[PDB]
């Protein structure tokens, strides 16, 4: 089995973001989301799947921050602006079905950022990016 | 809008179920699940959409509870007995695709109980069943 624990920071008093959504993909025996000392945890019965965390705004903000294990190594994504159709299950789907969100998982990323269209930036980093109980820091900006 | 607010009741301490997934589905501009006085509360942008929880026990027993507004009709289902690979996010989609599934929120019911292998209960039951501000007590047997 596999472990990502994730640390969220919120930097930027201009808004604040809460989780809205937690996913889990079918694959490699599935998994589970958890909280530990305040952090999100998801477990995974082997290499090939993945979880999605959906965070929203007050203001009107939304993105995804995807987490999971590829070919036995870690890869994170973050999505921004996204529409109201555009929920957390349907973004991790896109990572087993959608070309350009396929890449993005392939590329076995321990580190990502992008900013949305207000110009904010998010953040995933890998602290502990190796073995099978890994750890990573989301940053909100 | 509508709220759908869900109290857990866990009656039998032989064995101790936790949310482990919560997902959101596409339809009515989507919605949100939220936390507040430890009920899961999940907000949409309409009528036409619903949200899965899924739950596990250490024993290896899983469940998942799904609620929704159907033409403006609440709606539940409980699926017991879960492979591996049937994650919330697989369920959640199936009453948009799935011939029985589909069935089931058609029936907009306001309560529904159904058992699994083992032989434990599970029930939904709406205490506020109508309008906009709807509540839901999820009872674990
Ligand atoms: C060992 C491993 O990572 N296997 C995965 C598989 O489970 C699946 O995610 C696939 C993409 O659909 O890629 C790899 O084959
Ligand atoms: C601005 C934004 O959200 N860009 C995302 C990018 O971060 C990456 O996730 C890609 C593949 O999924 O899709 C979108 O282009
Ligand atoms: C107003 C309303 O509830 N409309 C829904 C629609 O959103 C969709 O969920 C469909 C399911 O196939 O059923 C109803 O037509």
């Amino acid at each position: 089995t596999y472990k990502i624990t994730v640390r969220v920071y919120q930097t930027n008093p201009n808004a604040f973001f809460h989780p809205v959504e937690k996913t889990v993909w079918k694959y490699a025996n599935g998994g589970t989301w958890t909280i530990t000392d305040d952090q999100h945890v998801l477990t995974m019965g082997g290499s090939g799947t993945s979880g999605t965390l959906r965070f929203h705004a007050d203001n009107g903000e939304s993105f995804t921050a995807t987490f999971g294990v590829h070919n036995y190594k870690r890869w994170c994504d973050i999505v921004t602006n996204l529409a109201a159709d555009e929920t957390g299950m349907v973004i991790n789907q896109q990572y087993y079905s959608q070309k350009n969100r396929e890449e993005a998982r392939e590329r076995q990323l321990s580190n990502y950022e992008v900013k949305n269209a207000k110009g904010r930036n998010f953040e995933i980093v890998y602290t502990e990016a190796e073995g099978n109980d890994l750890h990573a820091n989301l940053i909100i900006g």
